[PDB]
């Protein structure tokens, strides 16, 4: 869902970006 999504959506970016 979208809570989901953003979670995820969220955990991912953030982690990517970290590195």
């Amino acid at each position: 869902a979208i809570v989901a999504l953003v979670v995820a959506i969220i955990i991912a970016i953030v982690v990517w970006s970290i590195v």
